[PDB]
DNA sequence: TGTAACGCACTGCCAGCGGCTCGAAATCTCTCTCGT
């Protein structure tokens, strides 16, 4: 485990050194399309790992961003990884923690920044009440019997708000 | 062979008790999306076998209904079997007779539901007037140079209506 | 009229290139532990 500081004291070195295997075309990573979240952006003292996000612009990229990522100066290994999920075991300092690594769409950022804040209990219970009313949230969007219902929402805030919630900042959230 | 009431006694018999199985998964046949057709719903006095419809709503469901059809509480047999036709011989009280099933989509339905109430006469009578008419009549839909005409209606009756036809009920049809 | 389930010859067709067979290669679905 590391401390919520030692958790800040990596993600700033991390926003520069960034970059994923692609047909030879090793394109970096920009700061703009990354995003902290888990019991990180949740500002929790003690952290059980470490857990981010990333912005992907184009569709197609799923299929080569996460199965192809490449890191500057750290020594790692691979478990698994898939197009949306991949985890991978570091070597920081000297210790060895783990890590999450997650990929959304710009359509979903709003939608995938709530559902990857957290803590569970506090998206079950948002859930339960969609649940029972004909709805059904994920990261991606939300539903109504499997049918898309957009809102004119941009932000993780504005969503909260047209969801009818409370909004309440990541500590906030339990 | 069975009498008009014969079968009419098992049908009821039946509505409740049907399933077909898919991935483990036994899901049971509801009695609205069942039809009666076939000599029993031209009120014939003797029966010679059994004709059932069946309303499936959707289109994957088509290979897992009939081909894992299932019978609470009777030992039966299957003679043929795909996905539109299915033909069992049954042991009601101890005498054997013969069983048809038949299946169809929740669009479809008006149309099938004309072609299995028979008789045979009066469908061939009908078609060949459609026949000089570059018109083309089955339990499916209906076409004009393989191009598919789709009707404001809802019901057979409508369907008859629209097609410009004398309505006859069951019985009445010869 | 207008059609379905079937079994057969005839391919074509790849796991196989010669066979019409068994079960390969690859494209599946199911669950299971994971992830917030």
């Amino acid at each position: 485990m590391l401390t919520l500081i030692q958790g800040k004291k990596i993600v700033n070195h991390l926003r520069s050194r960034l970059a994923f295997e692609y047909n030879g075309q090793l394109i970096k990573i920009l700061s703009k399309n990354i995003v902290a979240v888990g019991s990180l952006r949740r500002e929790e003292k003690m952290l059980n790992d470490v857990d981010l996000l990333i912005i992907v612009p184009e569709k197609k990229l799923l299929k080569h961003v996460l199965p192809n990522i490449r890191i500057k100066g750290l020594s790692f290994s691979v478990k698994v990884c898939g197009e949306r999920k991949c985890v991978l075991f570091i070597e920081w300092e000297k210790k060895t923690y783990q890590l999450d690594l997650f990929t959304a769409l710009a359509e979903e950022k709003p939608y995938a920044i709530f559902h990857f804040t957290g803590p569970v209990s506090y998206l079950i219970r948002i859930r339960a009440a969609l649940k029972k009313k004909n709805y059904k949230l994920n990261q991606y969007g939300l539903f109504k019997n499997q049918t898309l219902v957009p809102l004119k929402i941009t932000t993780e805030k504005e969503l909260i708000k047209e969801l009818g919630f409370t909004y309440r900042i990541p500590k906030k959230r339990l």
